[PDB]
C-alpha cells in the first residue's frame, strides 16, 4: 500500500517544456520518436498521523535530457523537467 | 517536511543498466556526454500512524531513454530504468 496514489503513462504529445534555466523550449518530435514516461499524482496521505500532522500528496519532477530548440534553430540537448512521482508533504 | 528523505545527484559514471525488457545493456558515454540525474532514498516514515500502520521508505525508479548497446555493436536508444524518487510504503 502507498501513502499517495499515482498514475504512470507514456506521453507522445509533449511539444513544450521548461528547461533547467527556467526557459520555455520547444521539444522536438524525433531524434526514432521522442516521447516520455511520466508519473504524476492521481488524487491527506494514507497512514499519516493527522493529529499534529497535516499532509497532502504532491507530484514531484526531475530532469531528463530532451532534444529541444528555442526560437526554432538552436536544436540540441537540454535538461527539461517532467513529472516523475507522487510524494507526501507534512 | 517530507515523509521520506532523499538525495539527488548527477551521475557521470553509469556504464551498465537494466532496460525495459530486463536485459543488461551497456550505457554509452557520449551521444555531448551522456549523464543522468537521479534521486534516491537517503536513510518508519515521518508523520505515519505506526499504530496499525507499518512503513518503510523505498526508492522508486522510472524509464528514460539512453543511448546503449548490447554485446557492443547494436547501438541505439532503449528505455533504461534509474532512481527517480523516494516514497513511503505502508
Amino acid at each position: 500500500y502507498s501513502v499517495c496514489d499515482s498514475e504512470s503513462l507514456w506521453v507522445t504529445d509533449k511539444s513544450s517544456a521548461i528547461d533547467i534555466r527556467g526557459h520555455q523550449v520547444t521539444v522536438l518530435g524525433e531524434i526514432v520518436k521522442q516521447y516520455f514516461y511520466e508519473t504524476r499524482c492521481k488524487e491527506g496521505c494514507r497512514g499519516i498521523d493527522d493529529k499534529h500532522w497535516n499532509s497532502q500528496c504532491k507530484t514531484s519532477q526531475t530532469y531528463v535530457r530532451a532534444l529541444t530548440s528555442e526560437n526554432n534553430k538552436l536544436v540540441g540537448w537540454r535538461w527539461i523537467r517532467i513529472d516523475t512521482s507522487c510524494v507526501c508533504a507534512l
